[PDB]
């Protein structure tokens, strides 16, 4: 019911319209490839949109709140790991505003 609306939100976050700032969240952070040695010490519970998508498809979310908690975890990890002036942080804030807008307007 509210879960079905969550699918629409996720689709919005992954759509072309937001690609210029969403693209770094499309896949799990690869610490080795990016050369962030300490990412997995600092970030204990990694998250990204393709993981949210899988969990949605497998019906791992029992309600809208659990879905929101994973999306917020993704943004929180980013703010936690990266300095406040980093470009990826500015990208996260823009994507999060889209997310909090759609989540707040859900019936
Ligand atoms: C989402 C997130 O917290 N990160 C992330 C994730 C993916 C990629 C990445 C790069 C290529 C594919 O994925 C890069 C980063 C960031 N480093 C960076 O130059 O970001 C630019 C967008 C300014 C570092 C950070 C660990």
């Amino acid at each position: 019911e509210q879960l079905k609306h969550c699918n629409g939100i996720l689709k919005e976050l992954l759509s072309k319209k937001h690609a210029a700032y969403a693209w770094p969240f499309y896949k799990p952070v690869d610490a080795s490839a990016l050369g962030l040695h300490d990412y997995h010490d600092i970030i204990k519970h990694p998250m990204d949109l393709s993981t949210v998508k899988r969990k949605m498809e497998n019906r791992d979310y029992r309600d809208a709140q659990e879905f929101a908690a994973d999306v917020r975890l993704m943004f929180s990890n980013c703010y936690k790991y990266n300095p406040p002036d980093h470009d990826v942080v500015a990208m996260a804030r823009k994507l999060q505003d889209v997310f909090e807008f759609r989540y707040a307007k859900m019936p």
